[PDB]
């Protein structure tokens, strides 16, 4: 029979169904519109979960809920943090505390991730080496492509405006990589809310740079990014919401958008678009 993948966020998912295709049992935990660094395993995913032949997971603390989980599996399968072989030197740090896990918003940076998914599949079916080789340097030649693209669309736009605020901060690596300065209502995680002082900072900060626009996500409440947006209104200035964004999930099966080259295309053809002009 075929071995059993077990994936937690869908970007991951999206690199399993590339590589290995029907070659194995693909199981995605958390699909469109879940929160991973709130995302409590359920009793049906620990079955899943304990089933699988191979468990693959961002690392780098992003599912902040289920680290006792994969604890307890390893010994008895494969069990891969993708994004945990990214060197440390290219990993962002916060405050010397933790390390920022977004790391699929720098597609260089994100080959390091498919690169552990393609290698973990091969050690899972090593016969099918071959083939997971012909099919990952495939799906590697597209993501230099949109790598390519995404900086192409970023330098379209005008150095000035090149000024990204979202739900949370989830665009540190997207930051670096393509030029642009980022702001989340929300922390890098959103395990807490952000508090009425850190609103009336960010609503300061966008109505002193005079912003076009700012962005809801599609795993985060719109509800804060509209309060938001009243904020800087209050202040004298108006914002428009300029698109949802695809943060921590891909959009729904059988769209574009639900898969990664489609996401973070998305993503940048929203922001340009709004930022524009
Ligand atoms: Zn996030």
């Amino acid at each position: 029979g075929k071995p059993l993948v077990v994936t937690t966020i869908g970007m991951i998912a999206d690199a399993v169904k590339n590589i290995a295709q029907g070659d194995v049992h693909l199981k995605g935990l958390m699909g469109p519109g879940v929160d991973p660094h709130l995302y409590t395993a359920t009793a049906g995913d620990v079955e899943w979960l304990g089933n699988a032949d191979l468990i693959l997971y961002n690392g780098l603390h992003l599912e902040t809920k289920m680290g006792e989980v994969f604890s307890k599996l390893r010994g008895s399968r494969l069990v891969v943090a993708v994004s945990e072989t990214i060197p440390v030197s290219q990993r962002l740090s916060l405050e010397e505390a933790e390390f920022d896990p977004h790391v699929w918003f720098d597609v260089k940076l994100w080959s390091y991730s498919v690169k552990a998914v393609y290698e973990s599949l091969c050690k899972l079916l090593p016969g099918k080496t071959r083939e997971f080789t012909q099919r990952y340097q495939a799906y590697q030649q597209q993501l230099d492509k949109l790598d390519a693209y995404v900086r192409r669309k970023a330098q379209s736009l005008p150095a000035e405006r090149r000024v990204l605020v979202t739900a949370h901060d989830a665009f540190g690596y997207f930051s670096r990589a393509y030029g642009f300065e980022v702001k989340g209502l929300q922390g890098v995680s959103t395990a807490s809310e952000a508090s009425a002082h850190d609103m009336q900072e960010l609503a300061a900060f966008i109505a002193q740079r005079k912003l076009p626009a700012i962005f809801i996500e599609s795993s985060i409440p719109h509800k804060n990014v509209e309060a938001l947006r009243d904020a800087v209104q209050a202040r004298g200035h108006v914002v428009q919401i300029g698109g949802e964004l695809f943060s921590d999930a891909m959009g729904d099966a059988g769209t574009s958008e639900g898969t990664y080259v489609g996401m973070v295309t998305h993503n940048i053809d929203t922001i340009v678009a709004a930022l524009a002009r």
